[PDB]
């Protein structure tokens, strides 16, 4: 299987000077049970946000730099490498990606952050006309976790 794995605003920004817009624990949470054990393909510019590879799950680098190779990262240097990978493989980010694979994948988990950040990056239009709601779960919000947020799995139909 290979899916998106993307948390956007009410405007789809996702990232602001190369960082997450908003601090929210619980989707962390939500990333780390969805994707520890399996494959996060993530841009170069992505990786150098996070710095280092996030654990118990392969992280797999796209980029054009032959020099890249870090301890704990698998590059590829291609978007026709992705569909060699094995196992349930999670388009993570970022920008540059998710345009070059949402016409590619079989689904996508959504992160709805229900306020409007600014951003300089953005996940490209959808319309739910081509993707079905296979289920939506309003998040929970504390004293931890202050933004509204729906958590959303699209399927293609
Ligand atoms: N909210 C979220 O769910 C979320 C998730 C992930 C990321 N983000 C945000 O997204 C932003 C970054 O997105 P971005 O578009 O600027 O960067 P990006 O997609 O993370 O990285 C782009 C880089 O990936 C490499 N690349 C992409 N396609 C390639 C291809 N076909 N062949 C070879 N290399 C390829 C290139 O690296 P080289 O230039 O090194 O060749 C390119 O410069 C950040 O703000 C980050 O915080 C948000
Ligand atoms: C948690 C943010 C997020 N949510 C959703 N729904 N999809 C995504 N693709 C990303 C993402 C991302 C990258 C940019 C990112 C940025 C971070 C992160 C992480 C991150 C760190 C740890 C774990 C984990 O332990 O599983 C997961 C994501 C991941 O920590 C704080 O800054």
């Amino acid at each position: 299987t290979l899916s998106i794995l993307v948390a956007h605003d009410l405007q789809r920004v996702i990232g602001f000077e190369n960082q997450l817009p908003w601090h929210l624990p619980n989707d962390l949470k939500h990333v780390k049970k969805l994707s520890t054990g399996h494959t996060l393909v993530m841009g170069r510019k992505t990786f150098e946000s996070i710095g280092k590879p996030l654990p118990n799950r392969r992280n797999v680098v796209l980029t054009s730099d032959t020099s890249f190779n870090v301890e704990g990262v698998d590059v590829i240097h291609s978007i026709e490498d992705i569909y060699q990978l094995p196992g349930h493989v999670f388009i993570f980010g970022g920008q540059t990606l998710f345009e070059e694979m949402i016409d590619k994948v079989d689904d996508m988990y959504i992160t709805v952050i229900e306020g409007k950040f600014r951003g300089d990056t953005f996940f490209p239009p959808y319309t739910f006309e081509d993707w079905e709601v296979a289920s939506s779960v309003e998040g929970k919000l504390d004293e931890k976790n202050t933004i509204p947020h729906t958590f959303l799995h699209l399927i293609r139909k």
